[PDB]
């Protein structure tokens, strides 16, 4: 009777310094609130990009709250304290290069620098961790993409049982 | 001139007990025998999800049997039995992003959870491994759309001379 | 950026530097760069054998010594256990870019099946961005009108040089404010 816990991870300097509102955090749980049938809880961080401070809170809200999926936002790009990919695959035993890929494609309709985002997805236990962008528009258009896929993935994981609305967001399972 | 031997694995805990025939193995190599119009021998084998067993059967193919080509199918997904990209990593020396690239996006348009899978592929001496998933639908679609790259891949290794009807699926090869 | 714009252009072809084949793919790129770029550049160009260690220890000296803000290089990416350019780039990065071998295999498909065969990278060495090209001047076009577009603000945001292209042949996007 797994309880279904979702992170999400903010990672960002000024954020975390309080200099402006997280804009993205509340995109993502806004989106999660809107096309998430099933009952869940949600496991919200801010923390600035340090490299250790995201892998020990990715490690947190998988192994002590219990976390099924974490979605991060921020930190993702070419510059040199973009870290999260690597703090992601740092933490995680197996990677699905099927999230990145897929993403950046959703997001290269939009515009040619889709390319420079080096988000990835990976598997930690029982927890699906995945990298989203900054963006509230571009975070929806990402989930629209990859959320089909969540709560099949998390099921062949040993996860919590989380189901979509298919008016909104129709969850894919071989049935 | 190099004898042309290709290897089709099934990778699956039940299939290695005969808990029911080969449908996956069986549909690789009636797409081999239609396809191909070159002399070729196939080398089959059903073993059971164990990442050193596929690792051994995978070297044993290649160095033994002298294998151009294998074909696995099974064990690609984010269970975290399922370890049949390891093993493929851990016995090739050279991978080609280019294959789980393709095969992804190729899948995708039917199964949304196409990105759940860890398919890939790489070279091992002389021997072209590709990971294929277990869906007949989509071990169609991955092998017309990778197999025109295949036989030229193989002559570029020095592997066995492979060549296929054009009415099916060209095999690219320079004048 | 009061860096000044240093482009390395580097041709990884055994036949190339022995003097065989005359290197109509550096010509290439470097005749595009000039092309598209309206911003004043240098060019670091270079031709050797397909050595490993050699390769590396190129891309290290254009990056390190020349002070490159970008380094195309072009040969040694297909499957043959010789082609090892991807496998030197990656060595000498500190950071991978996926998104280039992704999109520059999924341009080329539309024209040659066997793009999947092209094991094409990309990454980051300090403030300088390394890319991986074909060796076709007709394949190095298709690739770099499909990254190019990217390539400015990626530079900007490594702290490299300021480079701008004539929007009317390629468009350098770059977030306005």
């Amino acid at each position: 009777e797994k309880k279904a816990v979702i992170g999400v991870v903010t990672i960002s300097d000024r954020a975390s310094k309080g200099i402006y509102e997280d804009i993205s955090g509340k995109a993502i749980i806004d989106y999660l609130k809107d096309v998430i049938i099933t009952p869940f809880e949600v496991e919200y961080r801010v923390i600035p990009d340090e490299r250790d401070l995201i892998e020990k809170t990715l490690i947190e809200l998988a192994d002590e709250k219990g976390c099924s999926l974490i979605l991060t936002t921020g930190g993702t790009g070419p510059a040199p304290r973009d870290v999260t990919p690597e703090a992601t695959e740092a933490v995680c035993e197996k990677m699905l290069p099927g999230f990145g890929e897929l993403m950046r494609q959703v997001s290269l309709k939009q515009v040619p620098t889709a390319i420079l985002s080096r988000q990835t997805a990976g598997i930690r236990g029982s927890c699906l961790i995945v990298n989203l962008p900054g963006k509230p528009q571009s975070i929806k258009v990402c989930l629209d993409a990859v959320m089909p896929a969540i709560p099949y993935c998390i099921d062949l994981i040993g996860g919590a049982y989380i189901d979509t609305d298919p008016n909104k967001v129709k969850a894919f399972r071989p049935k």
